């Protein structure tokens, strides 16, 4: 529209194009267009940001203004009125699993990121935002409403910085602002390794030919590996526990130890990428360790494709699963394959399965230890509970026993997150991410809810009454119209997760849509498709095609007993079988022939 490209980026790319690896800021995947689903580039924008000055003053900024004649309610109060709730007695889903959750935020991982703007390590006015909670420029603090407990005990104010945007981080005045995606949009473990070349390089095992990615050399599970330590301090992991001194782990992706099941995941695929590794140069021991860290890493690429394609991806859209995501078809090179800004949002329903306890499970499945169960809020950035409290396996078969929480519109999303929420860098277990999520779909410039029911060609309420038949719930459409006086005003945070679940899914129809065609973008706008003719060989897929989540637990663990459909709700020992149950990854197709 404006200027043909904008003018400052990561300019210095040369795509090899003979290379069969992914690269690992993602540039290079697009031939025609290479920038296309490269990390540290602007989110898609599927639709034109609407800002209350059209450019990048967030709604909800500027008190006399209305977004289409109303006042914008506080994101606290839409997170206290609609969002929380007491009790967390029947909230659990009785067919996921807990890792249908945790599935979901490795993937959200992998894909996305829009980092808070950094304007300035050196900011006084980092202060001026948690103290003062006066707003300007990037401090756009979210006020308490009268009659807030945490105004009895918090302040006036939750501090809250706005999100990275493209071209210049000082300020921009020409096309609407535009947040920056960190990480690539393709599916493909960047989690794990890496959006950048520094990273990507200090997470890996520099020290041997072996094509290891580096592991904690201060401790061990087991036998088993766990991820470096993040050294720079401070560490947010070593505030929530001056004593037990443990930091956050050090992975491809900086939120991995934002919880310890989260942490959890990301130990497992660590340790199946060094698993791999090792298997190769069994198979091929005349391999330089870049070709094993790569063809390790491509064996992990897909494996996270297809738990996320075959298993997991199903049971989120549903019904809806064939209407966006049919089976592929091969790679398209027109499909645009950016992750949305919209999508960023959309993926966030997953705040709603989190439920309030995690769990540390004995050999037998049943209580490890006196503390077996933990509030969520106190494992945020917690490794030591990990390290010190029994290693990955308890956590694991709590993973597999546990359920997830169920959505629910009277019951959206657990205090442990609404109001205990420990952010770095600020100190208290007191944090709203349900009012977060809200205040930062303002600061991305979203459309309302009616704007992407229009998009995805569903009914548009104008009404009371309509909104009720849409939601099918009187009292929560009362109460959102309460708070936005017009449903063209709901946050679409809030109104896709208000939506009812499709049948056999998890997400509302809206929701399914956003998801659904995010999702098909990112397969096949993807030239390194596991599935895609030529990037594995035919023999190759076949092996493939077993793997399974259950498999990757016996691979990297001491847990014997899984169940085979993992993602699913699933109670031991009926439903769980021994490792040996379970299908392997057959790495002969592997073998390499240079006669
Ligand atoms: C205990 C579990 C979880 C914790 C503590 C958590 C915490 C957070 C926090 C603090 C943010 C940044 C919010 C902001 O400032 O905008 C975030 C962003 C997000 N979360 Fe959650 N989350 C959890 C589970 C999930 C699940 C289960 C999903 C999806 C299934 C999810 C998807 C996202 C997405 C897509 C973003 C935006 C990422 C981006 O910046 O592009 N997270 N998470
Ligand atoms: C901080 O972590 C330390 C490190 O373990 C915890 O202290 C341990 O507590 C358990 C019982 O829950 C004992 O089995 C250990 O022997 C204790 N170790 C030490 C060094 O005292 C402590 O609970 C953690 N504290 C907080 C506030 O979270
Ligand atoms: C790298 O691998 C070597 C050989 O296995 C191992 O001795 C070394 O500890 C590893 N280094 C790190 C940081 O993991
Ligand atoms: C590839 O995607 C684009 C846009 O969605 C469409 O124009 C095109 O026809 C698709 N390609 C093939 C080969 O069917
Ligand atoms: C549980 O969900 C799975 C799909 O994840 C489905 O195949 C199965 O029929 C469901 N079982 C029940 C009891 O709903
Ligand atoms: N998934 C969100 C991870 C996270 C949590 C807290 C601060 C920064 C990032
Ligand atoms: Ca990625």
């Amino acid at each position: 529209s404006w200027e043909v490209g904008c003018g400052a980026p990561v300019p210095l790319v040369t795509c090899d194009e003979q290379s069969p690896y992914r690269t690992i800021t993602g540039d290079c995947n697009n031939r025609r267009s290479p920038a296309l689903g490269a990390a540290n580039r602007a989110l898609a924008r599927w639709l034109p940001a609407e800002y209350e000055d059209g450019l990048a003053v967030p709604f909800g900024w500027t008190q006399r203004k209305t977004r289409n004649g109303f006042r914008v309610p506080l994101a606290r109060e839409v997170s206290n009125k609609i969002v929380g709730y007491l009790d967390e007695e029947g909230v659990l889903d009785q067919n996921r699993s807990l890792l249908f959750m945790q599935w979901g935020q490795i993937v959200d991982h992998d894909l996305d990121f829009a980092p808070e703007t950094e304007l300035g390590s050196s900011e006084h006015s980092k202060v001026q935002c948690e103290e003062y909670c006066v707003q300007g420029d990037e401090c756009f603090p979210i006020m308490f409403p009268k009659n807030d407990p945490k105004l009895k005990t918090q302040g006036k104010c939750m501090p809250f910085f706005r999100a990275g945007f493209v071209c210049p981080t000082p300020p921009y005045q020409s096309l609407a602002r535009d947040q920056i995606n960190a990480v690539t949009s393709f599916l493909d473990a960047s989690l794990v390794y890496g959006s950048e070349p520094s990273l990507a390089s200090r997470l890996r095992n520099l020290s041997s030919p072996l094509g290891l990615m580096a592991v904690n050399q201060e401790a061990w599970d087991h036998g088993l590996a766990y991820p470096p330590f993040n050294n720079v301090k401070p560490s947010p992991c070593e505030f929530i526990n001056t004593t037990a001194h443990v930091p956050c782990f050090q992975a491809g992706d900086s939120r991995a130890s934002e919880q310890i099941l989260l942490a959890t995941v990301h130990t497992l695929l660590l340790r199946e990428h060094n698993r791999l590794a090792r298997e190769l140069k069994r198979l091929n021991p005349h391999w330089d360790g870049e070709m094993l860290y790569q063809e390790a890493r491509k064996i992990l690429g897909a494996f996270i494709q297809i738990i996320t394609f075959r298993d997991y991806l199903p049971i989120v859209l549903g019904s809806e699963m064939q209407k966006w995501i049919p089976p592929y078809q091969g790679y398209n090179n027109s499909v645009d394959p950016r992750i949305s800004n919209v999508f960023t949002f959309a993926f966030r329903f997953g705040h709603m399965e989190v439920p309030s306890t995690v769990s540390r499970l004995d050999e037998n499945y049943q209580p490890w230890g006196p503390e077996a169960e933990l509030p969520l809020h106190t494992l945020f950035f917690n490794t030591w509970r990990i390290i010190k409290d029994g290693g990955i396996d308890p956590l694991v078969r709590g993973l597999l026993a546990k359920n997830s929480k169920l959505m629910n519109q009277n019951k959206m999303v657990t205090s442990e997150l609404r109001n205990k929420l420990f952010q770095p860098t600020h100190k208290v277990h007191g944090f709203d991410l349900a009012a977060i999520n809200l205040q930062r779909c303002r600061d991305h410039g979203m459309p309302g809810y009616n704007s992407w029911r229009g998009f995805c060609g569903l009914s548009q309420p104008k009404t009371l009454k309509g909104l009720q038949a849409v939601l099918k719930n009187k009292v929560l459409a009362k109460k959102l119209l309460d708070l936005y006086k017009t449903p063209d005003n709901i946050d679409i945070w809030i109104g896709g997760n208000a939506e009812p679940m499709v049948e056999r899914g998890r997400v509302g129809p809206l929701l399914a849509c956003l998801l659904g065609r995010q999702f098909q973008q990112i397969r096949d706008g993807d030239r390194f498709w596991w599935e895609n003719p030529g990037v594995f060989t035919e023999k190759q897929r076949d092996s493939l095609q077993k793997v399974s989540f259950s498999r990757l637990i016996c691979d990297n663990t001491h847990i014997t007993k899984v169940p085979l459909h993992a993602f699913q709700a699933n109670n031991y020992p009926h439903d769980f079988v021994d490792c040996s149950a379970v299908d392997k990854l057959d790495l002969s197709p592997w073998a390499s022939r240079e006669n």
